[PDB]
């Protein structure tokens, strides 16, 4: 429907859902730190030392809850305006091209969202 060209790969523009938050923390795993730190420059709304308190507050569940709620931090700011574009810009730093499209569930022989 509404996609933009990113890293030479097609990607739909919209607010990430619970799937993206869960799949993210379950996909980045260790990169959860990098994506969060890369998003600091990309999004001034998350530039703050959020990752510091995020890791300590989400240190109970581990990288799972750490990155799970990390994706919601951006949606909490605006949610309506907050688009995958910002998240993708953070992955573009660590060279997570496949992770950016796969995040939305583009690893299927069809797709996911619509």
């Amino acid at each position: 429907a509404q996609t933009f060209l990113f890293q030479g790969q097609p990607v739909v523009n919209r607010p990430l859902s619970l799937k993206d938050q869960q799949t993210f923390a379950r996909s980045v795993g260790l990169k959860w730190r990098k994506v969060g730190r890369s998003l600091q420059r990309g999004c001034r709304a998350l530039r703050d030392p959020a990752l510091d308190s995020l890791a300590y507050e989400y240190e109970r569940e581990g990288l799972y809850e750490q990155a799970f709620q990390l994706l919601r931090r951006f949606v909490q700011a605006e949610g309506r305006r907050a688009t995958l574009q910002r998240l993708v810009e953070a992955l573009e730093e660590n060279e997570l091209t496949s992770l950016a499209e796969d995040l939305l569930g583009l690893t299927d022989p069809n797709g996911g969202l619509a």
